[PDB]
RNA sequence: CGCCU
């Protein structure tokens, strides 16, 4: 029930045939990276980077394998950006580096802090900036943009047609109902879709093993509130740069103590920045300040906002857990990991954790506090999803083995044929051929490192 | 299940 061993190569896509080739993220959560192929033109669906399991000198970043395209860089349409996080983006600057007129595609925010990113590497990049309910048409791709909810905001699903059918790929998405933002996952959309014919999904995994529904996010302020309300002195509250919502709700509980928030960490800095620039953040006047001014404030009236929940030890909570950041921690100071622990981080976090504890800090965390919700569907929303996407074929996409394997049961159990459900590996060919998907080959698709200079 | 600088 997987790729064959021995798979050659991909034969000729056939006349009106569709090929998808996913160059990452299946069977290795990261460097998302999906080619769709028709009339030999190539549009490309998210390019991330995948983030390495140690491994010190020499190795910086893993990129998704470019060699199966990097032969035909003018036959791509365009790169389409789901969202704006770094396994789904990170990877744009190395292939635009290799043909730098490739459009990008995109909500405002994802935009946003791609050309952010673009901007260091000396690169600006043609833009297409698109909306929910926006369609566009990309070479031979007919793109209608879908709007889907998930932990950084602006996040799109695509429904791509070519005469082979109707491919959607939800990009990441969960089912929140009550967004801070009022934005939903527009099952209105995806419902008319389905009655249209929908003939390949290409659907998140990632929580596809967790039963039930994601908590909405809104539960963590309670939480927050509770915290807040307790703690007597300083508060830091660690997070990832790009979770706008959950800052929004510190931001909110800081405002309803009487505390004002800094902000610290280059990543936390820029992107609070594009968010509030772009009003995605919503701040009231008064409550942020620089850091620099928190000296002068009572501890009580303090909250930092602030970078490396996943124990990067060139964070700024690493830095403070090892005494040595402008910020010392001391007895009594109250730390809020308002994150999660992506696997394989447990020991760099833990480690982060044990520091701040030893120096006196009150260490808030998802192992004891519910002060995180997943980004990614749950089986309870992925059930409700495909009864109403009805997909003819499914893919199940951005997972290990295992995530995939569960995503492809739940599709099942909704009444995808098996026959019809395609588990891919990293560089499996997949061809939708008068309506059907079929594993028809397989191409290079290993990784790829890099040190900001491959 | 996405870094960080
Ligand atoms: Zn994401
Ligand atoms: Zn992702």
């Amino acid at each position: 029930s997987h790729p064959h061993p021995e798979l050659g190569r991909p034969p000729a896509l056939p006349k009106g045939g569709l090929r998808v080739t996913p160059l990452g993220g299946l069977g290795e959560i990261g460097r998302n990276m999906t080619v769709f192929e028709y009339g030999g033109r190539l549009l490309i669906v998210d390019c991330g980077v995948l983030f390495p399991e140690e491994e010190q000198p020499g190795i910086d970043l893993i990129l998704p394998d470019f060699t199966s395209i990097r032969d035909r860089l003018d036959d791509i349409e365009g790169i389409v950006l789901t969202h704006g996080h770094e396994d789904h983006i990170g990877g744009v600057p190395f292939l635009l580096r290799e043909k730098p007129d490739i459009p990008l595609i995109g909500s405002k925010l994802t935009l946003a802090l791609i050309e952010a990113k673009l901007q260091e590497h000396r690169i600006r990049p043609y833009t297409l900036e698109v909306a929910e309910g926006h369609r566009e048409r990309v070479g031979p791709f007919d793109c209608e943009f879908v709007a889907v909810n998930h932990s950084i905001p602006d996040a799109l699903a695509v429904a791509i047609r070519t005469p082979a059918g109707m491919v959607v790929h939800t990009g990441d998405f969960k089912m929140d109902q009550l967004p801070l933002d009022g934005r939903l996952t527009d099952l209105h959309a995806f419902a008319r879709l389905s009655e249209e014919g929908i003939d390949l999904l290409l659907a998140d995994s990632t929580n596809a093993e967790v039963p039930g529904f994601v908590p909405p996010e809104r539960d963590i302020s309670n939480v927050l509130r509770q915290v807040f309300a307790n703690a007597r002195k300083r508060i830091i509250v660690a997070s990832f740069a790009s979770h706008v919502h959950r800052i929004q709700q510190i931001l909110d509980a800081a405002h309803e103590y009487g505390r004002r928030v800094a902000f610290v960490g280059r990543s936390m800095v820029r992107n609070m920045g594009i968010a509030r620039d772009l009003g995605y953040l919503k701040v009231p006047p008064g409550l942020v300040v620089d850091v620099k001014t928190l000296d002068d404030l009572p501890d009580s009236e303090v909250v930092l906002v602030c970078t490396g929940s996943q124990g990067e030890p060139m964070a700024a909570l690493s830095r403070m857990a090892n005494r040595d950041h402008q910020i010392r921690i001391v007895n009594g100071d109250t730390v809020i990991l308002a994150s999660s622990l992506i696997p394989g981080n447990e020991n760099a976090v833990y480690r982060v954790i044990n520091g701040l504890t030893r120096w006196g800090a009150n260490v808030v965390h998802k192992g004891n506090a519910k002060v995180h919700v997943s980004g990614h569907a749950s089986a309870g929303e992925l059930l409700y999803f495909y009864n109403i996407c009805r997909p003819k074929n499914l893919m199940p996409v951005h997972g290990e083995w295992r995530h995939l394997r569960a995503n492809a049961e739940l599709g099942a159990l909704t009444g995808v044929p098996h026959d019809r459900i395609v588990i891919a590996e990293d560089g499996v060919v997949v061809d939708l051929v008068e309506g059907k998907a079929k594993i028809t080959g397989k191409v290079q698709a290993g990784y790829v490192y890099v040190d900001g200079l491959s």
